[PDB]
């Protein structure tokens, strides 16, 4: 009821809290922050602008002013303008990916693909409704 | 096949991650609030839980979390150990507000069989999840 609501977001934090822990060292390795680990996810995605980080992830701009160039130092975004990406920074996805998709693995190997085909559609369709919710207002 | 499913609960998150921040950005401007004051003030809807921890279940590197801390206890919206004040829980109850009648209005036309399956494969995902992140 609101309770899912609840689960939801506790299953986001524990979604992160292992991300970051798992990740810990491909970060360090890279120089990268966290906030700049998700800013490189977020650009695994679609390519933006500090204002469209800044929305999509509700910081103030100056933060995200302040990792976006960091990463332009690095090499790992690039401008074309707008927001794209370098292998140094796919290949950080890529490894990223490795890490994601070997424990996940793990964790999902008694599963019924079917079941899950399910419970996929049921919520590619809610993601749909947020975007589209999100587009407005 | 699962790098697929792992993209698409990235985006899924990284969505309703997106679409909180637009839906409580009024609120927390109208409350006087960064993004991460309001996210600190949500575990602590839950419980009251002091710093060590505090970061633990972040990520979000050595005493931000503290930084923010004092930085709510002045607004007096936490209190003192760090437990929640009657000042934070009225916010909860308007963000509580907020997201519930959208996500309602989004789940409305489904089959409540079907949400239950949703709610019990992320629920037995969140199990796995915890455990293996205990096994630190
Ligand atoms: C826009 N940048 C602001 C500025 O960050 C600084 C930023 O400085 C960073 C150091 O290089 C880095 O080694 C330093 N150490 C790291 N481990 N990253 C950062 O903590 C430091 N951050 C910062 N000064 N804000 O690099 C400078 C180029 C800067 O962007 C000046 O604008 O100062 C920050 C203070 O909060 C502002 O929030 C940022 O928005
Ligand atoms: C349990 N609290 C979680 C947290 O809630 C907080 C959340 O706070 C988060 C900021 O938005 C985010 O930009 C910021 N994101 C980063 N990538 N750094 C978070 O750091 C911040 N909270 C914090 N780090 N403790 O933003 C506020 C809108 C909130 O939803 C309370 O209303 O973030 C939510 C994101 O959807 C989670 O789903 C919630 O469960």
């Amino acid at each position: 009821i609101e309770d899912h609501i609840s689960f939801l977001e506790k299953f986001i934090n524990d979604v992160n809290t292992l991300t970051a822990k798992l990740l810990k060292d491909l970060q360090t390795e890279y120089g990268i922050s966290a906030e700049q680990s998700h800013v490189l996810n977020m650009l695994s995605i679609e390519a933006l602008t500090v204002g469209q980080i800044t929305e999509k992830q509700g910081v103030n701009k100056a933060a995200v002013s302040r990792r976006v160039k960091k990463l332009l130092n690095a090499e790992l975004v690039k401008l074309e303008k707008i927001i794209k990406l370098s292998n140094k920074g796919k290949k950080y996805i890529k490894e990223r990916k490795a890490i994601m998709s070997h424990i996940a693995s793990d964790m999902t190997s008694d599963f019924d693909s079917k079941e899950i085909e399910k419970v996929r559609q049921v919520l590619e369709i809610i993601d749909y409704r947020i975007q589209s919710y999100t587009s407005k207002l």
